[PDB]
């Protein structure tokens, strides 16, 4: 029952290896091959070793020579084998694009069998494996996503030299005696009470020896004893069915912040003439999900019975695959810190080590197939990804049973896409929907995350209408153009394009002439944009951050308003599908952000960038995500409450108020007496009239607050009373143009304000620390210090991530205060004390020790 992971290979291209026979004898010379740990592409292996300058910097990437990388590359171990009374298995997946495995100078498979990334393979060498030394060599092919059921990294990037390919999960070696276990799961269902669960275990065992035996499955389902009894034939399988257990009161499984997120423990032998053989542990979570069309066509999800509005972003692993479980975690817990639910993951499916730590934190997951390469390419017309052949079909399905056999015990799980993009055809859906049977894998299936019906399935209830670069507030707000992307139905991938990172993340990724073009002329290329010609450039942001925002007269310009532009666009994306999800006719049933964070250092589609700095886009989020919110409608000027929480609330008040640059109050409303129900639900506090004598460029300050007097959300909008206005009619597939635009260029002469600042921390025994930063106006004027930003730095200034704010980028009229809070893990100080740099729009930079 012994399964150990092969901790590391030493890599060489096949250019310097003659003889492939060779590799895998034990006593190979490997003198000048590349040592590398488990999980490793190529050129992540390369990176590890000196080997080529941070592609995380500059066109560092581009000066990589990639012909090395059109033959294959050698994975090669020793493993010391004590005894060979126990059989010996090589059990793995993650193969980019496929690979001939030799065992001790034999070759056990070839290329034509262990092909596709998400394949498994389960390769029995006992007839290959003796005493003392053995070495294991895989031949990995170069990996092309257009030809191979592969990962690629289509116009999110740019192009890894490598195009990944490697080993990027582990290779199992597993040992057992004549019966193998293997497929271990639980079918879980959940009465509507969620009261009571039925729990049916299966389980294969495959009795690889010459001899016909009895083996006993055995063990425990969460908590309860079961066994079974069954007859091999000698290279007989057979699925072992176990009698139905009932559970209850099952500690079910939520979503975070709707109840806990509890998994229960499978673990089982399979025992022979009275001695365990081979054994498997597992977990699985009692939940229910369901996602259905509504009577408007857009998909609705629900978890346990309750309907959920989907609130996430499109998530993506490294740029080169490089797998940290820590980072991973820190990752998800972001999506928890941004108040988001749910993440997308289009391709690049990640290891199991991922969906526990989603199960263990309660995020959504919503994995599938990618567009615009091989697994859409028969479907496609002219895309990039090439026709499919006959051998295409069984490497497709063996795929999805692979994928539904790792992903069906995981409760984060939610869906499967099939298709993105284009819906697959009869025939190759046919084959999904058949693995998915096959591997009991029993959660809804979308067709695609377009409109794009599949045959069989049928409707997606998703839209994919773009936009993916520039649009301003008010366009998320529409619901007149059907072939759009404002709030309603489910906005599968979608955002404004171009997000900025911090300063910090800029200076370490971009050189000084690189930067100084970015700002003085967005239409040039950037390396860190990407490889598409549509999504090369910052014209389209550039263009709309003069016009709207005014002239950058710098660098320091030109970031301080990409922070205001995509906090005020982020924060509006989400705020109007939060509004519309409740609407009677065609409500918005999803929302992913494209995209929740990016492979490298990026100029585009993130919140979170790749050191896990926080910007405009960040915040913005995090401000529309907040369990009880207050927020003003860019359409129709109405305030409007949502509670994200899993219980109605009372007794709320939502105050309004308007104020010119000059700190001028214009507006006051104040609307007692407030309800809102649970999970989505909203209630209009006032619709704000015109206002005469309103400065150009004004402030608009939202206030709930609850039946206890407490501030539970603040929402600053900064306005003008010139209107965004669109060319519909100029509308392309990633972006509609706008024939009028607001005028917020007079927060260039917002007078200055104070802070007001004192910092404190206390190391904790979980290893974190806390810091704690209390706020406040200390002007002795009218005007409110405006769009203030706090971060935990070092003794050189340099920012401690990641981190984990309550709330910040905050705003507080004269005399106000607010505390704030910082977690983040005491190591990553890495011995420095602890400080907190403070930036305001109008308020200056100061550091205080904290």
């Amino acid at each position: 029952g012994n399964a150990t992971p092969i901790p590391g290979y030493v890599i060489q291209s096949s250019a310097q290896v003659s003889d492939d026979s060779a590799v895998s004898k034990p006593g190979f010379p490997t003198s000048g091959w590349y040592p590398v740990s488990s999980r490793s592409t190529v050129y992540a292996g390369l990176l590890q070793n000196g080997k080529y300058a941070d592609p995380f910097y500059s066109t560092n990437m581009q000066n990589v020579p990639a012909a090395q990388f059109s033959v294959p590359w050698w994975y090669r171990t020793d493993l010391n084998v004590d005894d060979t009374s126990s059989r010996t298995y090589l059990d793995f997946s993650g193969v980019l694009s496929k690979a001939d495995v030799w065992v001790n100078g034999t070759k056990v498979a070839t290329k034509d069998q262990v092909n596709g990334a998400y394949t498994r393979h389960d390769l029995d060498i006992t007839a290959q494996v003796h005493t003392g030394v053995n070495s294991v060599a895989f031949k990995v092919y170069p990996n092309d996503p257009n030809r191979d059921l592969s990962m690629g990294w289509i116009d999110w990037a740019q192009t890894p030299p490598d195009q990944n390919m490697g080993i990027v999960r582990d290779v199992l070696v597993r040992r057992s005696g004549a019966v193998a276990l293997r497929s271990a799961h639980v079918i879980q269902k959940l009465n509507s009470a969620l009261d009571h669960a039925d729990l049916t275990v299966k389980a294969d065992v495959r009795n690889d020896s010459a001899n016909a035996v009895q083996t006993t499955v055995a063990g425990t389902v969460a908590g309860k004893p079961i066994s079974q009894t069954v007859s091999l034939a000698a290279k007989e399988r057979k699925t072992v069915t176990f009698p139905l257990v009932g559970l209850d009161r099952p500690n079910v499984w939520w979503p975070a912040g709707m109840g806990g997120q509890h998994r229960y423990d499978l673990d089982l032998t399979a025992s022979v003439g009275g001695t365990p053989s081979d054994a498997a542990k597992s977990k699985f979570g009692v939940r229910d999900v369901k996602a259905t069309l509504n009577s408007s066509g857009g998909r609705q999800y629900s978890v346990n019975g309750k309907p959920l509005l989907i609130r996430g972003g499109g998530y993506t692993p490294d740029l080169f695959l490089r797998w940290n479980e820590t980072a991973a975690a820190d990752k998800l817990k972001y999506v928890l810190n941004l108040g988001l639910n749910t993440v997308r993951l289009e391709g690049h499916i990640e290891p199991d080590e991922f969906f526990d730590i989603a199960d263990d934190l309660g995020v959504l997951t919503m994995p599938g197939w990618e567009c615009c390469d091989k697994w859409e390419g028969q479907v496609n017309g002219e895309e990039k990804g090439e026709p499919w052949v006959e051998s295409d079909y069984p490497i497709a399905k063996a795929s999805m049973f692979s994928e539904a056999e790792r992903l069906r015990d995981h409760p984060s799980v939610i869906s499967f896409h099939i298709g993105s993009e284009f819906a697959p055809d009869r025939r190759i859906e046919q084959g999904y929907l058949d693995a998915m049977k096959a591997a009991d894998f029993l959660l809804p299936v979308i067709p695609a995350a377009s409109a794009r019906p599949s045959p069989i399935t049928g409707a997606s209830g998703m839209k994919m209408n773009g936009p993916y670069d520039y649009v301003p507030p008010v366009y998320w707000y529409d619901k007149s153009q059907k072939d759009r992307g404002g709030a309603w139905s489910f906005n599968s991938e979608t955002s404004a394009g171009v997000d900025i990172p911090t300063m910090d993340t800029l200076k370490r990724m971009m050189s000084a002439s690189e930067l100084d073009t970015m700002w003085k002329n967005p239409s040039a290329k950037q390396y860190h944009r990407s490889s598409s010609d549509t999504f090369g450039n910052l014209k389209l942001f550039g263009d709309a951050l003069t016009k709207r925002y005014g002239a950058s007269a710098n660098l320091n310009d030109f970031v301080r308003k990409a922070q205001l532009s995509q906090y005020e666009n982020v924060r509006a994306e989400f705020e109007s599908h939060s509004r519309n999800y409740t609407d009677s006719t065609n409500p918005s049933t999803g929302l992913i952000y494209w995209m929740l964070n990016s492979p490298w250092t990026s100029l585009h589609w993130q919140l979170f960038d790749a050191y896990m700095d926080q910007n405009g886009a960040y915040y913005g989020a995090k401000k529309a995500n907040e369990p009880l919110h207050i927020q003003y409608s860019h359409d129709n000027r109405s305030v409007v409450v949502i509670n994200q929480t899993s219980n109605a609330v009372s007794g709320l008040t939502a105050t309004t108020k308007l104020y010119n640059l000059d700190g001028t109050e214009k507006y006051s409303n104040t609307k007692t007496g407030l309800s809102v129900g649970a999970l989505g639900a909203k209630a209009t506090a006032v619709t704000v009239p015109a206002v005469s004598g309103l400065s150009t460029t004004y402030l608009a300050k939202n206030v709930l607050t609850d039946s206890s007097g407490k501030e539970v959300s603040r929402n600053v909008y900064w306005l003008s009373t010139k209107a965004d206005t669109l060319n519909w009619g100029g509308s392309d597939w990633y972006y509609t143009p706008q024939s009028a635009f607001a005028d917020l260029s007079g927060l260039n002469n917002l007078g200055q304000s104070a802070v007001g600042a004192t910092a404190n921390s206390v190391a904790g025994a979980d290893g974190t620390t806390t810091t704690t930063v209390t706020l406040k106006n200390t002007s002795g004027g009218r005007l409110p210090a405006f769009y203030v930003d706090s971060k935990v730095v070092d003794s050189a200034g340099k920012p401690v991530l990641p981190v984990e704010w309550n709330d910040n980028a905050v705003s507080l009229w004269p005399g106000e205060t607010t505390t704030l809070t910082a977690k983040y893990r005491t190591a990553d100080l890495k011995g420095s004390k602890p400080s907190v740099r403070i930036s305001g729009w109008n308020t200056g930079t100061q550091t205080v020790p904290a």
